[PDB]
């Protein structure tokens, strides 16, 4: 049952931002659920394959690829909506190092996932936040196995959008991936523009097909990649006049992969913008 309507989660939230209690349950919140292990990702064969050193999955909700080294920095990350009878489907994952690109497309063509939302430059200060796992077009690009060609590629003021052809070259299958990569949004920080940030997650919700999962990276695959996941749940239950808790979102997302929403202006951004897009859902 709903602990209180729609309506009364978002007087709730208004005032505890106004009087700090939002920002301080937030920071009382565990960082990393305890009685999960995080084992696989520390075996000294998988340690070059984690961008962080202490930005590790979980072993239950690690993405597995197949056969040797089985291993991914990479989680599941699903967001149930109520008795909406709908799950939000995710996979959070760190910006690809040189040598973890193949696993990066393996998990791609092997899920056939057809959306890929980056949420970082590629550098930052001169510092590589992620390789660039895509070849500029007209270039290929080969990773383990898989030949990648960048069909159209399109800048708006935020976000850059890029269609890529992945083939697997040994049986010559072709697979689309839409790939939007979300410039103005600094590593530990905010969105550079609130509006701007709210009509990336639109178009992001109007490409989600159900029961496919849409795969999130950043730098870490935590931070800038848990306010998105906030974003969209929240967008849900808005829709649906379903109250909306903000740190049971985090929680819940936190329970899948570690850490997930990194800094308080983070979330204070993002109660913000739920506040935001509640208000504007009631005028329409």
């Amino acid at each position: 049952s709903n602990a209180d309507t729609l309506e009364g989660s978002m007087a709730q939230l208004k005032k505890g931002l106004e009087s700090g209690t939002v920002l301080i349950q937030f920071e009382q919140l565990y960082r990393k659920k305890p009685g999960l292990a995080i084992t696989f990702a520390k075996l000294p064969q998988n340690l070059d394959k984690n961008r962080y050193k202490d930005v590790l999955p979980y072993d239950t909700t690690r993405v597995l690829l197949q056969g040797n080294e089985d291993y991914i920095n990479a989680s599941y990350v699903n967001m149930e909506i109520p008795a909406a009878n709908l799950v939000n489907k995710y996979i959070a994952t760190q910006g690809p190092l040189p040598h973890t690109c193949a696993q990066f497309w393996q998990v791609v063509w092997d899920q056939k996932l057809s959306l890929i939302v980056m949420l970082t430059t590629l550098t930052e200060r001169g510092r590589t936040k992620c390789h660039q796992y895509w070849p500029d077009p007209p270039d290929v690009m080969n990773h383990g196995g898989f030949h990648i060609q960048c069909q159209s590629e399109d800048c708006t003021i935020a976000y850059v959008s890029r269609e890529m052809l992945v083939t697997n070259t040994q049986t010559g299958e072709e697979h689309t991936v839409t790939h939007l990569q979300y410039v103005a949004w600094p590593e530990h920080g905010v969105p550079d523009d609130s509006s701007d940030f709210l009509e990336f997650v639109n178009y992001v919700r109007s490409l989600r097909v159900d029961s496919e999962p849409v795969l999130v990276h950043c730098s870490a695959g935590i931070g800038r990649t848990g306010v998105l996941v906030t974003m969209e749940t929240a967008m849900c239950l808005t829709e649906r006049n379903l109250p909306i808790y903000p740190l049971d979102i985090v929680r819940k997302m936190r329970d899948q992969r570690a850490m997930m929403v990194q800094t308080s202006s983070q979330y204070k951004f993002v109660c913000e913008a739920i506040l935001r897009v509640y208000e504007e859902g009631l005028v329409q």
